[PDB]
């Protein structure tokens, strides 16, 4: 359809895993059109990271093996094999499930829509 102006679809503070650290960074994630963005705060007007929904892979990651009931999921961008430099998925984690379910839902949803007439 058409998507000129209106705003995002889903927004919330999500925890994104650092680059090469076992820490989580609580940032403000926003879902606008067919692209996932995330800002440090809800003040700035410039998106940090941008992930193409229409070409990503939402994989539900599980914490410990023993532990049960975890809402963790990482987003894998398109083209990832011949990159022996720097290209790690987007390890995102939500506080509550209902939250992770929605995010993923939307994320996966939009991601669903792609170049395929069937």
């Amino acid at each position: 359809g058409s998507s000129g102006s209106s705003g995002p679809i889903k927004m919330g503070w999500l925890k994104k895993q650092r680059s090469i650290v076992k820490n989580w960074q609580q940032r403000y994630f926003v879902l606008r059109a067919q692209q996932l963005y995330y800002y440090k705060d809800e003040e700035d007007t410039k998106p940090q990271g941008c992930m193409y929904l229409p070409g990503c892979t939402i994989k539900e990651i599980a914490t410990n093996p023993e532990e049960a009931g975890k809402f963790v999921f990482e987003i894998i961008p398109a083209s990832w094999d011949q990159n022996r430099m720097g290209q790690d998925s987007y390890v995102l984690m939500a506080s509550s499930q209902a939250e992770m379910e929605e995010w993923v839902k939307f994320l996966r949803r939009v991601a669903g829509s792609g170049p395929s007439s069937g």
